[PDB]
RNA sequence: GGUAGUAUAACAAUAUCCGUGUUGUUAUAGUACC
């Protein structure tokens, strides 16, 4: 791997929550390095992920909720 | 003076469950590095 895919895993989560919340936390840095932390809510669970910039923040986030809230998707 | 990052805004392409996302090009600004 390389360029990776995490198109991937945000379809994937599109397709298992037609409606969901994605909310920020932190955001706050020196300048130039930022830490964003992006948590998804779905059936009342809420899932965290820390990227730098916006982009791998919401992505991990959806990562993790999908595994995670699968096992209770009502 | 030059180099760089982050953020906001616009356009296009790509994928798409049309909701959204990824990618590409451009514009503006504090700051950081030399």
């Amino acid at each position: 791997p390389g360029p990776v895919l995490p198109k991937n895993a945000l379809m994937q989560l599109n397709e298992i929550k037609p409606g969901l919340q994605y909310m920020l936390l932190s955001q706050t840095g020196p300048v130039h390095a930022p830490l964003f932390v992006m948590s998804v809510e779905v059936n009342g669970q809420v899932f965290e992920g820390s990227g730098p910039t916006k982009k791998k923040a919401k992505l991990h986030a959806a990562e993790k909720a999908l595994r995670s809230f699968v096992q209770f998707p009502n």
